[PDB]
C-alpha cells in the first residue's frame, strides 16, 4: 500500500509522465496492456529472484567477449580478494581460463594466510576492479574485451575475487519487495464534418481517403467534393471505396488527409479498421488529426493526444450487420487455405522461377510464376518468403488464406532473413509475429547490435499489446544491459506525442519488472535534469562574462550539496558498466560553441586509472543521428573483427536521453587534427613544416621503439574510417571533427550529416594523413599499398554484409531522421557498396574511386 503508491510515484517521475493520466483516458486497449503486461514482468521478477548465483551473474554482468571469440602469450594479473587491502600480482597466460587464475590467486591466499582453504575455484566470479564487469566462464582471458583491451594498451588487469555468497547477496538486496467473409457489399464511410481546421479562406477544403495494407493500397483512393474553408467544414457525404468488407485483411488501415486547393496540405489521420480484441469498428469517430509537413499510411493510428488545437474529422463506420463481426480465427483461415492446387510446372518455367528468387522488382508475369509457384518457393527457396509475400494479393481473403496456411508451416529462417520481414513492408501481424519468432535465436550480443532498430519498428505498431513488445520485454528483464538500453531508447522520446503512450507504458512495465532497476535510472535521471540546469547556467553566464569566469561559476555551481549528490556514484547511462564515482570539479568545462556543451570528469579509486573517465552534456542538438551513424561503425568493426581484421575504430558511446539531450564518452588522451595543426610554439611537436605536426606529436606521445606501433594504429584506423565514411556517405569532414588518440588511432566525431545529404560524396585521402602513413617519407609505396589493401580488404567485407546494411537502416526510415526518410536514402548505402555487381566489378570500381581520390590529394601534394 505505502510501498505501491510509492513505487506508483517513482514511477511516474522516472518515466516522465503520471501514471493517472493513463488511467484518465478511460482507454480498454491501454487498460488491458497495463494488466497483462505487470503480469508478465512480475513473472520474469519472480523467476530472477531464484536464479543461481552465475545464472544471476549472466543477467546483471553479461559478459563482453572480443567479436572473434563468439559463438601463447604471458599475461601479468593483478587480483584481490573482497574488501581486502593486499593484492597478488602474477604471470597467467592469455590461453588460461579464469577457473586457473582463481585457483591460481586462492594457492596464493592459502600460503599468505597460512591455512589450507575450504574455499574452491568454482565458488568465485572475477570483477573487473571498479566496475559492473565480471570474468567467469570456459573461455581463455584473451576472449574478453576487458583483458584484450588490457593488452593492446599495456596495461595490467586489476581483478577482484568476489565469492558466490556475496553475488547472492546482490542477488537478494536487488529483489522487488514483498462471419467477415460474407459480407460482400463494398467498404464505404460517412464524412461528417471537420473541426478547429486553419486554412486561407480563398481556398477550398477536400478530405482524401484511402484503405492501405501497410505502403501497398487495398484500392484506389477515393476525394471528397470541394467544400468552402472554414473552420467547421460540413460533408456530410458517403465515400464508397472499390473493396468487398469480406476482403478487408486483418491489418487494414484507413488513411485521410485534410488539405486546401486553389495543394495545400493541412493534416492526415489513419485507423484500423479492426479493433485490438479482433472486433470490425463501427459507429462514429472523432479523428484528432496530425499536422502535415498526400496520404501517410505509415504514420500512427492513434489520435492527435492536443484535443484544444488540433483539427477533428468526425467519421461514421457504418453497421455491416446486426450483430458484431470480428475477423476470422487462424484455425478458420488454415481451413480456407488448406484448398489449393499445386504448380505442375516445366523444368523450363522451374528454372525461370530459380532465376527470379535468387536474383529486387518484378514485371507483373513475373508475379503469377512465384505466386503459382508458392509450394515450390516453400520447399524448396523458404528464404525467398518475403518476394512471395510481396507478390500475394493482400486485397482478396481467399489469396492471403492461402498465404497464411503455408506460412504457418513455414521453416524458421535466418535471423537476416527475420529482420528483412519487420519491415513496415509485411504489415500482416501473422507474418511479424513468425518474423519475433525466427528472432528467438539472436544472442544478446546480436539482440544489443540491432536493438535500436527494434525499438524503431514499434512506431509501426497497429496495437499496444504485440508480439514484439512482449519479445523486447522478455529480453530486458533477462539481460540488465538489454533492459539500460531499451529503458533509455524509449525514454528518450517521451517528449514525442505520437509515441508517449505506446513509449510510457512499456517503461511502466519494465518497472514492475526491476524495482530496483527503476531506482538505478532514477539516479542517472536525477544527474541528467542537474547537468540541464547546469547548462542552462552556462549558457547564460558564458554570454555575459569571460569563459575562464564562467568556468569558475560553473564549478562553485558543481559544488553545491545537491549538485555533489546528484552527480556522483551512478552508473553511466552511456554504460551501465562504467561506474561513474566522483565528479573531479576542477576537471570539468565546456565548449565555446553555441550549445556550450559540457564536459563532467570523474575517478573511482577502487578502479584506478580505468576510473578516469568522462562524459559530454549536450543540450540543444539533436543526437540521434550520431548515435546512429556510430553503430554502424562498431557494426563494422565486429564485422572486420569477425574476418579477423582489426582496424582499431574507436566507435565510443553517444545516447540521446530526452529532448534534444543525450551524452557522449570522453575518449581521454585525444585531441583534434585542427588542435595539433596549431602547431603551437613550446611544445614537444613544434614542426619546420605544417606536414611534419601531426607527426611529431605521435613521436612524442610515443617515444623510441613506440613510434613504429603508433604509425600502424593511425594506418588501420584511418583505413577503416576512410572505408566507413565513404560507405556511409559522411560528409562536412574538417580537422575540428577529426581525432586522434596518444596511441596513434584516429577516429571521426560530430555525424550530423551522412548518406550524402544530397549529392553523392567522394573516396577521401588527406595528404597530412598519407604523409603519417609514409613515415614522414615522400615516397613509400611499400606503407602507401599496404594501406590501399587494408582499404580493400575492410571494403569487401562489408558488401558480403551488405543486405545486413540495408535491412537496419530500412528499419531506421521509422526513426523521422530528417536525412533518413525514404527510399533515395537507402540507393546511397546500395550504390557505396556497390550490391548490383560481382565483387570484381565493385573492386574495380572501388579502386577507380580510391585512385580518383588520390589525384584529389596529389592537388595538395603538389605544393
Ligand atoms: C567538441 S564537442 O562539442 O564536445 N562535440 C563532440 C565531442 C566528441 C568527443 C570528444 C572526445 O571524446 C570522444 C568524443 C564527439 N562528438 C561530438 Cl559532437
Amino acid at each position: 500500500d505505502r510501498v505501491k503508491k510509492l513505487i506508483n510515484s517513482q514511477i511516474s517521475l522516472l518515466i516522465g509522465k503520471g501514471l493517472h493520466e493513463f488511467d484518465s483516458l478511460r482507454d480498454p486497449e491501454v487498460n488491458d496492456f497495463r494488466t497483462k503486461m505487470r503480469q508478465f514482468c512480475e513473472e520474469a521478477a519472480a523467476h530472477r529472484q531464484q536464479l543461481g548465483w552465475v545464472e544471476w551473474l549472466q543477467y546483471s554482468f553479461p559478459l563482453q567477449l572480443e567479436p572473434s571469440a563468439r559463438g601463447n602469450r604471458a599475461l601479468l594479473v593483478n587480483v584481490k580478494f573482497e574488501g581486502s587491502e593486499e593484492s597478488f600480482t602474477f604471470q597467467v597466460s592469455t590461453k588460461d581460463m579464469p577457473l586457473a587464475l582463481m585457483a591460481c590467486a586462492l594457492r596464493k591466499k592459502a600460503t599468505v594466510f597460512r591455512q589450507p582453504l575450504v574455499e574452491q575455484p568454482e565458488e568465485y566470479a572475477l570483477q573487473v576492479n571498479g566496475r559492473h564487469e565480471y570474468l567467469y566462464g570456459n573461455y581463455p582471458l584473451c576472449h574478453f574485451q576487458y583483458i584484450c583491451s588490457c593488452l593492446h594498451s599495456g596495461l595490467t588487469p586489476h581483478l577482484t575475487m568476489v565469492h558466490s555468497s556475496s553475488i547472492l547477496a546482490m542477488r537478494d538486496e536487488q529483489s522487488n519487495p514483498a462471419s467477415l467473409w460474407s459480407l460482400e457489399q463494398p467498404f464505404s464511410i460517412e464524412l461528417i464534418e471537420g473541426r478547429k481546421v486553419n486554412a486561407d479562406e480563398r481556398m477550398k477544403l477536400v478530405v482524401q481517403a484511402g484503405l492501405f495494407h501497410g505502403n501497398e493500397m487495398l484500392c484506389k483512393t477515393v476525394s471528397s467534393s470541394e467544400v468552402n474553408v472554414c473552420s467547421e467544414p460540413v460533408w456530410k457525404q458517403r465515400l464508397e471505396f472499390d473493396i468487398s468488407v469480406c476482403d478487408l485483411p486483418r491489418m487494414a488501415r484507413l488513411c485521410f488527409a485534410l488539405y486546401a486547393v486553389v495543394d495545400c496540405p493541412i493534416a492526415w489521420a489513419n485507423l484500423m479498421l479492426f479493433d485490438y480484441k479482433d472486433q470490425l469498428k463501427t459507429g462514429e469517430r472523432c479523428l484528432y488529426m496530425w499536422p502535415s509537413v498526400l496520404l501517410n499510411p505509415a504514420g500512427t493510428v492513434r489520435g492527435n493526444p492536443n484535443t484544444e488545437s488540433a483539427a477533428a474529422l468526425v467519421i461514421y463506420l457504418p453497421e455491416v450487420a446486426p450483430h458484431p463481426v470480428y475477423f476470422p480465427a487462424l484455425e478458420k483461415i488454415l481451413e480456407l487455405g488448406r484448398h489449393g492446387e499445386r504448380g505442375r510446372i516445366t523444368e523450363e518455367e522451374q528454372l525461370q522461377l530459380r532465376e527470379i528468387l535468387e536474383r529486387g522488382e518484378l514485371y507483373e508475369h513475373e508475379k503469377d510464376l512465384v505466386w503459382k509457384m508458392r509450394h515450390e518457393v516453400q520447399e524448396h527457396f523458404p528464404e525467398a518468403l518475403a518476394r512471395l509475400l510481396l507478390v500475394t494479393k493482400w486485397n482478396k481473403h481467399e489469396d492471403v488464406a492461402q498465404m497464411l496456411y503455408l506460412l504457418c508451416s513455414w521453416p524458421e529462417l535466418p535471423v537476416l532473413s527475420a529482420l528483412e520481414l519487420l519491415d513496415f513492408s509485411f504489415p500482416d501481424c501473422y507474418v511479424g509475429s513468425f518474423a519475433i519468432k525466427s528472432l528467438r535465436k539472436l544472442t544478446d550480443d546480436e539482440l544489443f547490435q540491432y536493438l535500436l532498430q527494434l525499438v524503431q519498428v514499434l512506431k509501426y505498431e497497429s496495437y499496444l499489446d504485440c508480439e514484439l513488445t512482449k519479445f523486447l520485454l522478455g529480453r530486458a528483464l533477462a539481460n540488465r544491459k538489454i533492459g539500460h538500453f531499451l529503458f533509455w531508447h524509449l525514454r528518450s522520446e517521451m517528449h514525442v506525442p505520437s509515441v508517449a503512450l505506446r513509449f510510457g507504458l512499456i517503461m511502466e512495465a519494465y518497472c514492475r519488472g526491476s524495482t530496483h532497476h527503476m531506482k538505478v535510472l532514477m539516479k542517472q535521471g536525477e544527474a541528467l535534469s542537474k547537468l540541464k540546469a547546469l547548462n542552462d547556467f552556462v549558457k547564460v553566464s558564458s554570454q555575459k562574462t569571460t569563459k575562464p569566469q564562467t568556468k569558475e561559476m560553473m564549478h562553485m555551481c558543481m559544488r553545491q550539496e545537491t549538485y555533489m549528490e546528484a552527480l556522483s556514484h551512478l552508473q553511466s547511462p552511456l554504460d551501465p558498466s562504467t561506474l561513474l564515482e566522483e565528479v573531479c570539479v576542477e576537471q570539468c568545462t565546456f565548449m565555446d560553441s553555441k550549445m556550450k556543451p559540457l564536459w563532467i570528469m570523474y575517478s573511482s579509486e577502487e578502479a584506478g586509472s580505468a576510473g578516469n573517465v568522462g562524459i559530454i552534456f549536450k543540450n540543444g542538438d539533436d543526437l540521434r543521428q550520431d548515435m546512429l551513424t556510430l553503430q554502424m561503425i562498431q557494426l563494422m568493426d565486429v564485422l572486420w573483427k569477425q574476418e579477423g581484421l582489426d582496424l582499431r575504430m574507436t566507435p565510443y558511446g553517444c545516447l540521446p536521453t530526452g529532448d534534444r539531450t543525450g551524452l557522449i564518452e570522453v575518449v581521454l588522451h585525444s585531441d583534434t587534427i585542427a588542435n595539433i595543426q596549431l602547431n603551437k610554439s613550446n611544445m614537444a611537436a613544434t614542426a619546420a613544416f605544417n606536414k611534419d605536426a601531426l607527426l611529431n606529436w605521435l613521436k612524442s606521445k610515443n617515444p623510441g621503439e613506440a613510434l613504429d606501433r603508433a604509425i600502424e594504429e593511425f594506418t588501420l584506423s584511418c583505413a577503416g574510417y576512410c572505408v566507413a565514411t565513404y560507405v556511409l556517405g559522411i560528409g562536412d569532414r574538417h580537422s575540428d571533427n577529426i581525432m586522434i588518440r596518444e596511441s596513434g588511432q584516429l577516429f571521426h566525431i560530430d555525424f550530423g550529416h551522412f548518406l550524402g545529404n544530397r549529392e553523392r560524396v567522394p573516396f577521401i585521402l588527406t595528404y597530412d594523413f598519407v604523409h603519417v602513413i609514409q613515415q614522414g617519407k615522400t615516397n613509400n609505396s611499400e606503407k602507401f599499398e599496404r594501406f590501399r589493401g587494408y582499404c580493400e580488404r575492410a571494403y569487401t567485407i562489408l558488401r558480403r554484409h551488405g543486405l545486413l546494411f540495408l535491412h537496419l537502416f530500412a528499419l531506421m526510415r521509422a526513426a523521422g531522421l530528417p536525412e533518413l526518410s525514404c527510399s533515395k536514402d537507402i540507393q546511397y548505402l546500395k550504390d557505396s557498396l556497390a550490391l548490383g555487381k560481382t565483387e570484381e566489378e565493385a573492386l574495380k570500381h572501388f579502386r577507380v574511386k580510391f585512385n580518383e581520390a588520390l589525384r584529389e590529394s596529389w592537388k595538395t601534394k603538389v605544393n
